[PDB]
């Protein structure tokens, strides 16, 4: 299954929509620019399983995404452990543009 997460609400609010997604192994999450880019996707290394910098860095798209509808996707293969993964947008972290992926299993 593929879960689409909009970056930016239709109104311009700096939010991921939906902010919380639950996935199963093999599922994909696809972030897509919606309103008021640029956005990016940074996983907090203290807020992924094992507090792994490697894992957080692997999942992140640190490069700013400027283009309308620009997309980034992660397929959660077996090298992604069960647990919750919290991420944020660096441009809008202060404003609370934060999200969470829960990997079940
Ligand atoms: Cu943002």
């Amino acid at each position: 299954e593929t879960f689409t997460v909009k970056m930016g609400a239709d109104s311009g609010l700096l939010q991921f929509e939906p902010a919380n997604v639950t996935v199963h192994p093999g599922d994909t999450v696809k972030w897509v620019n919606n309103k008021l880019p640029p956005h990016n996707i940074l996983f907090a290394a203290k807020q992924v399983p094992g507090a792994s910098k490697e894992l957080a860095d692997k999942l992140s798209h640190s490069q700013l995404m400027f283009s309308p509808g620009e997309s980034y996707e992660i397929t959660f293969s077996s090298d992604f452990p069960a647990g919750t993964y919290t991420y944020y947008c660096a441009p809008h972290r202060g404003a609370g543009m934060v999200g969470k992926i829960t990997v079940e299993g």
